[PDB]
């Protein structure tokens, strides 16, 4: 009886790799266990009871890899981690192939472990050994022993980017997954381009964002081609990040018309695909960003009126979609859309006071439009307080100031209703401030303004 020759280890390699490869397809309670039983039969066939004879070293390294895949098959990886760290110690005492296989095993076990600090420390040590390899002091190859190193480099870099994005670490993780995108398109990419564009939204450089993002669009066009599509939601979030980039560029510009034209084309194609791909919550977000871009995209005086009735038609298309279901989720999104229509009525009232400042106020159709708008906004604020119990510092104070101005300037009734309405607004925020015991931001000067208003409307209508 001699030792294990090359033919026996090659037929064992072929059999084990072929059955594990046809088992990882996942076309069951025993077939995966039959692959694990064959591999533990090889484990018993090992029999452990320059350097030494390299056949034993190669077979122990590949059987440590097979023990690791058996442990990830059985989800009891403690003995697998023990055997692999002993393999790491014996390869330290005992190079390309062994260290890259040990590093892939370490990466997959510390990705299984989900402990952040140990996984990131082991990934930094494998990266340090990678930089040491870049320092640099057979029969049937895949591609010159280079394609295997290429794919495990991309896999290890994507997994360390995942461990880094489990932390905050945004700049270095973003650079690392951009390197994975470059290394992949030189030889999941939609979500990786999505988080690149989201980080660049969090950043300030948008030209490189548009460069890599249009590269993502043209490789979506030239992907080349089953059941799990996900492209609808993926480019839906891409259109979402497109309008968020439009939001931040309009915000930095406001605090020419080519932005209007690109907004027209991109949000038109976006709204077309958003009508294609569902939805309920996505459509709430759609009319949210549509109304918000209609607020931020200001042109002129007479251009404001058509834009206001445009986003009024937008919220009038929002409204009858969520009437039939009505969960408490509808109550929460009803509170958000009442805040949105409150902002829309604030913009409409700025339009109306500009019109009353520059043009004639007591005209018939203008009075009809403003009293219809006042009645609809009173109903909308009635629903907004119906979100509160009829029988956190910023939006409550903003809603109080908005309903205080609504109590103030919209009526020309018998001259006591506006006075009692501003009085109850003052007492409402007095109850708010003795209920919260906290200091406000602008409500103190709007309270002293409403107190002086209480004095002058206590004096002047009586005269």
């Amino acid at each position: 009886m001699a030792n294990v020759p090359w033919a026996e280890v090659c037929e064992k390699f072929q059999a084990a790799l072929a059955l594990s490869r046809v088992e990882l397809h996942k076309n069951p309670y025993k077939s995966k266990y039959s692959a694990r039983a064959l591999l533990e039969e090889v484990k018993a066939l090992l029999g452990p009871a320059e350097g030494p004879v390299a056949q034993r070293a190669v077979r122990l390294a590949v059987i440590e890899f097979h023990l690791g895949v058996n442990h990830i098959d059985t989800e009891e990886l403690s003995a697998g981690e023990e055997h692999l760290v002993k393999c790491l110690r014996l390869l330290r005492r005992y190079c390309i192939s062994l260290c890259i296989q040990a590093q892939n095993n370490l990466g997959i076990l510390w990705s299984e472990r989900e402990e952040i600090e140990t996984a990131q420390a082991y990934l930094e040590s494998s990266e340090a050994l990678y930089n040491q390899y870049m320092k640099e002091v057979e029969k049937l190859t895949e591609q010159e022993r280079s394609k295997r190193f290429e794919k495990v480099y991309t896999h290890n870099l994507y997994y360390l980017a995942q461990v880094y994005q489990h932390l905050e670490m945004f700049e270095k993780a973003a650079h690392y997954c951009h390197s994975t995108l470059k290394r992949q398109l030189e030889h999941e990419w939609a979500i990786n381009a999505a988080t690149l564009s989201q980080f660049y939204i969090n950043k300030l450089c948008f030209m490189e964002a548009r460069h890599c993002l249009s590269a993502a669009n043209v490789i979506f066009g030239q992907t080349g081609k089953e059941l799990y599509h996900q492209r609808k939601g993926e480019i839906a979030r891409c259109w979402i990040k497109y309008c968020l980039t439009l939001m931040q560029n309009a915000q930095l510009s406001m605090q020419a018309r080519e932005l209007f034209l690109l907004g027209q084309h991109y949000v038109f194609e976006a709204k077309e695909f958003f009508q294609i791909d569902g939805y309920v919550t996505d459509h709430i977000e759609v009319v949210q960003d549509h109304s918000a871009l209609f607020k931020v995209l200001a042109f002129f005086e007479t251009d404001m009126e058509r834009r206001c009735k445009m986003h009024k038609r937008r919220i009038a298309m929002l409204e009858p979609l969520t009437v039939d279901l009505n969960p408490q989720y509808y109550l929460l999104v009803n509170r958000q859309i009442q805040f949105e229509i409150a902002h829309a009525y604030y913009d409409m009232m700025d339009l109306k006071v500009a019109i009353a400042d520059r043009l004639r106020d007591p005209d018939s159709h203008i009075v009809k439009k403003i009293n219809n708008l006042n009645k609809s906004a009173l109903k909308y604020y009635q629903l907004f307080l119906d979100s509160l119990r009829d029988p956190v510092l910023r939006p409550a104070m903003l809603a109080k100031f908005r309903v205080a101005r609504l109590y103030g300037k919209i009526i020309t009734a018998d001259p006591k209703k506006e006075l009692e309405n501003l009085a109850t607004s003052l007492e409402h925020y007095k109850f708010i401030v003795d209920y919260c015991e906290k200091h406000p931001e602008a409500a103190q000067e709007i309270e002293v303004e409403l107190e002086l208003s209480k004095e002058m409307v206590s004096l002047l209508p009586t005269k």
